[PDB]
């Protein structure tokens, strides 16, 4: 469950999201309230209440991914999902990523580590993320091969379900390639 593709390395890990070490650490809110949903409470706990701060100071909307510091992530930056509720979901995750991966190449990032965006709820089904997030960093890869990147698909250690999709498409997808 990691493959290499070109200069791209990625990882499936089971894991907390909040624990994790890297340039950047996805975060995945609705913009109204950054306190609810189970990633952005690990994620506000660890980071600390002044974390809260430079994101509400910097809402001012558009804006898909919010970006702040790390404050006391293990982590240079937080890029921060805005789910807007008037949009459909799959698109919603597939343009995040998209902008949170262009992102990578604005601020010469070499590690990323998202959770596994848009299954809180059964929002969007385990495979259609897996099968989006797989398609953006596949993307990626073959669009800006001179960026080394590590990007790893943080999954919950509980989630055993989850895992066992992204395990799935990872595995299809390198019988490809
Ligand atoms: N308004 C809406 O219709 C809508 C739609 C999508 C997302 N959202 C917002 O985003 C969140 C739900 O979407 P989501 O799926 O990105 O987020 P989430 O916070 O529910 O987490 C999504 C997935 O990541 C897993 N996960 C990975 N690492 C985890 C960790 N460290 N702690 C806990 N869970 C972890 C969760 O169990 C789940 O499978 C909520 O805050 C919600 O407001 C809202």
């Amino acid at each position: 469950n990691a493959m290499v593709v070109n200069n791209l390395t990625l990882q499936i890990v089971q894991g907390h999201i909040e624990w994790q070490t890297a340039d950047v650490i996805v975060n995945s809110v609705n913009p109204h309230d950054i306190t609810v949903g189970p990633v952005a409470k690990s994620i506000l706990q660890q980071a600390g209440v002044e974390m809260k701060s430079e994101f509400l100071a910097t809402k001012a909307r558009s804006q898909l991914v919010l970006v702040t510091k790390g404050f006391n992530l293990f982590c240079k930056y937080i890029y921060h999902v805005l789910w807007h509720s008037e949009f459909p979901k799959p698109q919603i995750l597939k343009h995040a990523m998209k902008e949170c991966l262009e992102k990578c190449i604005e601020q010469n990032i070499t590690s990323i580590s998202f959770p596994a965006l848009g299954t809180g709820n059964m929002e969007i089904k385990k495979e259609t993320a897996a099968e989006i997030l797989f398609d953006e960093v596949l993307t990626f890869a073959k669009d800006h091969v001179k960026h080394q990147l590590t990007v790893k698909f943080v999954i919950f250690p509980t989630d055993l379900e989850i895992y066992k999709a992204f395990s799935s498409e990872m595995a299809k997808r390198s019988k490809m390639l």
